[PDB]
């Protein structure tokens, strides 16, 4: 209600009632004293000094100041030093290098300024090129990737949360731009007062970890209605504030390109202009920053949080054409779907028949459905309560909707949207930008494209700040920057490896197992031990082995063809390593030996699978880690089929796993010159991404201790420059990786009923991962021994193979 803002315009603490509003904000909420319009959002005259302003007799009610004393009081339109006193836009000089900041007096560290661009496609920076000058000058000159990955949802509010907090939404809970909490009984949506609650927003964003270590920050929101030339201003203005109260964070938002973008689709000829207009805000903040005398001073990154696809209404598929009962659900619509019973704490409701109902039944169907436990592990889009257990993945350039009614609005419905964003994260036109500018961000360099969940990690460093506990991989952006204040160090190993000998006799094992092995000297026989002592270890384990870095209790086991790291907990390996060079040869499992299992006699029986449980489990069947197929000699093949090799796998995903190790893991030797590949286990059945503890496991091979996977992984690394053979590479690594859900059907593959050569590769490739996925999920530790620097090491480890086009 009541109060006013005489001298307390663009306020940095927010104040409560019952006094009345005057910061940033105060719009979004109706709160603003009934003079803010007034004093606060001034717009006599524009926002550009002409030359008939020079040097005027100062009047208050302007929007901007041309008079003499305009830069002493910080409120100098941003033109004012080019028209009034000869000196050029900051567009037209030449790029310099910033080798150290060069601040006023009373500056303790280089300001950061945040400029955010809603929708901002990675491809813009090349398309639209010849219309944005200012931009392409902090780019060229600056720090940049050709694009940056967005986290999914790639819609705007999860986006920018998880750049200000470096979180996954499922952590941080903003996990869409609208979603329904079932504990609240409550729904978040874009417009409307419930998103102002903070009970939605976790984690610990940039403006709290600034604000608790003593640096300056308020919250980046903008209300919509104030315009981005008073947005501009009111920063110059705060910058100019005394240097105890004066934030050292701040934070531009453009509701821009993507307003337009959504009305007109990505390319449509109306985008130009927002692009112009864009790029003529930067060269105002810019500008401005050049006559305070901060434009050497300042870091500014230019960030967007999504792209934007073509999509139109009639690209909608309709759950109403697969379901009769569709009254009974209730779907979050549109580029992704989420579906719940339409009614609370109903009985008889069955995800089971609804997803089965959804499940390949038109030939070019544009979704599909998961159980979320089942989406990509890439996506991390699972842990939090707020996000539907269905999901439909959506194609892109589609919508999926619940019924007719909702798209075609009454006459009958026309479209008027041509554009839309949300799909999967690895999506060509929902990529991103990234441009970092300024004293501590590096000169005119390329970076490779990386994944917003890391900027928060950058941001804290360039403030000085320690990052909250977050899902940044620390050091892996260090080469953005000039002068890093992190050093990145490997974790310490907490479990060390037992080295078992031969312990046990044939006799002392009863596991139900046979093998027909008796077949077959003095020459190969020092070689054999030689083999088991760890001789071939340089050839299969290229990279140290993984460090464990949980308490647990496990033996490194030597073979001629591979390596494992044996758990006597899990009773499988946690990780097998083996090295398939280009000129390797691919033979069958001999006849004789296709039901084979042995005994491993450096392993107890009480710390072994046994046979009979899987003959007992009708459901379930085994697989081996290192492939019998890729045995180096008929000899080395019986090393191969050992109890310690074998892992349970359902009949339906065996067909998936043969087909990778028989014929694609020699295609990969073929193409990049050899391989390593490590494989093994993953159990996550609370779906967090991280791994379980044995108290966690759902469900066993029947009757035994024998626990199941959830998933299966492999990490394959070769030399970059491939002119170099996998084992004898001098430089950077190359690295594609997988998290294959282990599952007892193969209905997420429509084709599978073809051929293993028509399904599997496309099932792998949507199920590509980091190697720092894989870790989180196993409580190991890859790399440890390599000639490359730890950094350069946290960038592989965060690198996804995603196998779009360019
Ligand atoms: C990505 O990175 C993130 C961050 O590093 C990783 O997420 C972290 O994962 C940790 C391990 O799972 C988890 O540890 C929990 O923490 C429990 C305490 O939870 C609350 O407090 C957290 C800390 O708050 C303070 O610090 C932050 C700075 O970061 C400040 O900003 C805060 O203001 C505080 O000062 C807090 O972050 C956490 O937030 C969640 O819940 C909020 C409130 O509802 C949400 O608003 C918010 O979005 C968060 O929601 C996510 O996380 C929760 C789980 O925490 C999840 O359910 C949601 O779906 C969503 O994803 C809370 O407010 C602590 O109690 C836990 O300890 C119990 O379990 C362990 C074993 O698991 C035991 O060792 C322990 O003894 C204890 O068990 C006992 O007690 C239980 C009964 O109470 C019972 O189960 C049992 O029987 C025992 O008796 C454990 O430490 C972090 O909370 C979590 N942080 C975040 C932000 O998510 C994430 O894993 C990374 N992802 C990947 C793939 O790597
Ligand atoms: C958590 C907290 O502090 N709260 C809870 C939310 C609350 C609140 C109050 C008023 C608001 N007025 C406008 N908008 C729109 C807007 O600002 N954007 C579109 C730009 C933007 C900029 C940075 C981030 C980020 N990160 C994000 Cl998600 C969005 C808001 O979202 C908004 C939120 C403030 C206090
Ligand atoms: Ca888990
Ligand atoms: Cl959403
Ligand atoms: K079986
Ligand atoms: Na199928
Ligand atoms: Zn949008």
């Amino acid at each position: 209600t009541s109060g006013s803002c005489k001298g307390r315009c663009f306020e940095l603490q927010e104040v409560g009632p019952p006094d009345c509003r005057c910061d940033n904000l105060c719009k979004s909420y109706s709160s603003c004293c009934h003079d803010f319009d007034e004093l606060c959002l001034k717009t006599a005259r524009g926002w550009e000094c002409t030359k008939d302003r020079c040097g005027e007799v100062r009047n208050e009610e302007n929007a901007c100041h041309c008079s003499e004393d305009c830069l002493s009081r910080g409120d100098c339109c941003t033109n004012y030093q080019v028209v009034c006193k000869g000196e050029s836009h900051w567009v037209d000089d030449d790029c310099e290098e910033i080798k150290v900041p060069e601040c006023p007096a009373g500056f303790v560290r280089p300001p950061l300024i945040i400029f955010s661009v809603d929708g901002f496609r990675a491809s813009y920076m090349k398309k639209g090129s010849k219309v944005m000058p200012n931009i392409e000058k902090l780019r060229s000159c600056g720090t940049h990737a050709p694009y940056m990955r967005p986290v999914y949802p790639t819609k705007t509010f999860p986006n920018l949360y998880t750049l200000a907090t470096g979180l996954y939404p499922e952590s941080h809970g903003i996990v869409g731009n609208s979603m329904y909490d079932p504990v609240f009984d409550a729904s978040f949506h874009l417009r409307g007062r419930e998103k102002f609650n903070h009970r939605w927003w976790g984690g610990q964003p940039l403006w709290i970890t600034a604000t608790k270590q003593g640096v300056r920050a308020g919250t980046f929101f903008w209300s919509v209605s104030i315009p981005h030339e008073r947005r501009i201003l009111t920063i110059l203005q705060w910058l100019s504030l005394p240097d105890n109260e004066r934030p050292s964070v701040y934070a531009f938002y453009s509701e821009q390109p993507d307003f337009s973008g959504h009305k007109y689709g990505p390319f449509g000829p109306e985008m130009t202009n927002p692009l112009r207009e864009i790029d003529k805000t930067v060269g105002q903040l810019m500008d401005g920053l050049k006559q305070l005398r901060l434009h050497r001073c300042v870091n500014v990154i230019f960030v967007g949080d999504h792209g934007m696809e073509d999509v139109t209404c009639d690209r909608t598929e309709f759950l109403s054409n697969y379901l009769t009962n569709v009254d009974d659900i209730t779907l979050v619509p549109g580029t992704l779907g989420r579906i719940r019973a339409k009614s609370i704490n109903n009985s008889k409701y069955d995800p089971k028949t609804i997803i089965a109902a959804l499940t390949c039944k038109k030939p070019d169907q544009h979704f599909k459905p998961y159980m979320k436990q089942h989406l990509p592990k890439r996506l991390h889009y699972a842990n939090n309560r707020r996000i539907e257990d269905i999901h439909l993945l959506v194609d892109r350039r589609w919508h999926v909707a619940r019924k007719p009614l909702d798209v075609y609005k009454k006459p009958s419905g026309k479209c008027f949207f041509q554009g839309d964003h949300g799909f999967d994260n690895k999506v060509n036109s929902m990529q991103t930008v990234f441009v970092g500018y300024g004293p501590t961000f590096k000169y005119r360099t390329k970076v490779p494209p990386f994944e917003n969940i890391e900027l928060y990690n950058v941001m804290c460093d360039l403030l000085g700040l320690k990052p909250a506990p977050n899902n940044g991989t620390h050091g892996s952006l260090n080469h953005l920057l000039r002068t890093n204040t992190f050093r990145p160090t490997m974790p310490d190993e907490v479990s060390r490896p037992n080295y078992p000998g031969i312990m046990y006799l044939q006799s002392e094992f009863d596991l139900g197992c046979t093998c027909d092995d008796k077949v077959e000297n003095k020459l190969e026989e020092l070689n054999k031990r030689l083999h088991t002592k760890g001789s071939t270890k340089e050839r299969h384990l290229l990279y140290g082995r993984p460090a464990v870095l949980y308490r647990t209790s496990y033996d490194i086991l030597y073979h001629t063809d591979f390596e494992s790291g044996y758990s006597e907990i899990f009773l499988m390996p946690l990780w097998t390593s083996y090295t398939i060079s280009k000129q390797a040869e691919v033979s069958s499992i001999p006849e004789h030996l296709t039901n084979c299992v042995r005994p491993d006699v450096r392993v107890s029986p009480g710390f072994s699978q046994n046979c009979l449980a899987y003959k007992n489990d009708k459901q379930m069947s085994y697989g081996f880690l290192f492939p019998p197929y890729l045995s180096s000699s008929p000899e080395a093949k019986y090393d191969a089929f050992l109890v310690t090799n074998m892992v349970p796998m359902y009949p339906a995903f065996k067909r998936v796993w043969a087909y990778f190790q028989r014929v694609l893991v020699k295609k990969y030797a073929s193409e990049r010159n050899g391989v390593n590949v490590i494989s093994g286990p993953i159990f996550d059945y609370n779906y967090d991404g991280l791994r379980d503890t044995e108290d966690e496991i759902k469900q066993y091979v029947e009757g035994s201790s024998i626990p199941v996977p959830t998933h299966y992984y492999s990490i394959i690394t070769s030399c970059l420059d491939f002119t170099q053979p996998a084992d004898k590479c001098d430089g950077p690594l190359s690295v594609s990786s997988f998290i294959l859900p282990h599952r007892p059907d193969n209905d997420e593959s429509c084709n599978s009923s073809e051929d293993e050569s028509k399904w599997v590769e496309e099932l792998m490739k949507m199920h590509t991962a980091r190697v720092r996925d894989i870790e989180h999920l196993t409580g190991l530790d890859f790399y440890r021994k390599t000639s490359r620097s730890y950094s350069e090491i946290l960038t592989l480890k965060t690198y996804l193979h995603t196998y779009e086009s360019e």
